């Protein structure tokens, strides 16, 4: 599994970050509450807690369900 | 007075920050918009402006009433 | 075109940051959604996209029209 470019079109079912965290749900606030919803962002296809770039970040990421830890990137590699 | 651990469970009455500065009330959104709220943190003792630790801070601390300081730890040791 | 104190009191009419970006409008809440609008900082000029400081930083300040990057200071230096 991979993503192009910045990976705003990536859409894969990876929900692990880069430090082995789990991703929150984007339609969950807890535990941390965000604004990083389907109402927002439509077409950025935030589904379950799949790891996805809705704002343009370098790569996706998630919020992660560590409360210690907000969000990460994901344990992705760039597409050849 | 003083914290245990992490002090997720201190619930004293400490409203000072590591510099002296006051707490902003935890059901005040001004000077700081925030979300530790007890809607997200029913068990967490989010009372007056006292510190607290809801989120898993390495220490109680709170939002600050100067508003160029979102937030601080707490002027408080550890038993 | 430079601000006095901390700007909280400038009110002139550049709206580019210190890495060259440029200012998102106070009252438009995309890309980044904020609290810093004209009814809760009613005093502070929050005008088109114009650099301001409301809350009290050490300089004035926007919310950026880059989607990831939320604010910066803006390209505006202390007057002598
Ligand atoms: O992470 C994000 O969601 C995204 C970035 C983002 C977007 C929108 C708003 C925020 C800011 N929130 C906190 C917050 C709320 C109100 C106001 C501010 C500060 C102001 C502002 O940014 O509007 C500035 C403006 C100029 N001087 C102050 C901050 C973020 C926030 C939201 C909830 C909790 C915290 C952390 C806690 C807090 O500050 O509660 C601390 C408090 C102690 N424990 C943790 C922080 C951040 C990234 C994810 C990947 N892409 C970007």
């Amino acid at each position: 599994d991979c993503y192009r470019g910045d990976g705003q079109s990536y859409r894969g079912t990876l929900s692990t970050t880069i430090t082995g965290r789990t991703c929150q749900s984007w339609s969950s606030m807890t535990p941390h509450w965000h604004r990083r919803i389907p109402l927002y962002y439509p077409n950025a296809g935030l589904t379950r807690n799949y790891c996805r770039n809705p704002d343009a970040e370098i790569r996706p990421w998630c919020y992660t369900m560590d409360p210690s830890v907000r969000w990460e990137y994901c344990n992705l590699t760039r597409c050849p």
